[PDB]
């Protein structure tokens, strides 16, 4: 086979997150139906690392965050966590789509929130499982 064989790239929607292998929805919508009463000026967010990824792990899961916190101010706080300068890359995924560093936190979960109220975000040093 002359070809150039193209098997490390992620297909669209492989991404899998532990947090839901692990807590079923039942439990997950009781909290997230819970978090989002008691502090309604803020929202519950899982990140986790999209497949293919060559970056640092993640320590914590589970932010709970101010809606009026812009993607742009939740890129620096993922980058210190993990331990990246501004100057390393990282890329953020909601839906499989690349949301802009515009948008408030507020904004995303609105939009994209699942049905047990937590919104899931990916993480990567390459974009091309949004492309």
């Amino acid at each position: 086979e002359d070809f150039v064989k193209v098997e490390d790239l992620p297909l669209k929607g492989s991404m899998k997150f532990v947090y839901k292998e692990e807590h079923p929805f039942e439990k997950r919508r009781s909290e997230g139906e819970k978090i989002r009463k008691k502090y309604p000026d803020r929202v519950p967010v899982i990140v986790e690392k999209a497949p293919k990824a060559r970056i640092g792990d993640l320590d914590k899961k589970k932010y709970l965050v101010p809606s009026d916190l812009t993607v742009g101010q939740f890129y620096f706080l993922i980058r210190k966590r993990i331990h990246l300068r501004a100057e390393d890359a990282l890329f953020f995924f909601v839906n499989n789509v690349i949301p802009p560093t515009s948008a408030t936190m507020g904004q995303l979960y609105q939009e994209h929130h699942e049905e047990d109220f937590f919104l899931y975000i990916a993480y990567s040093d390459e974009s091309v499982y949004g492309l």
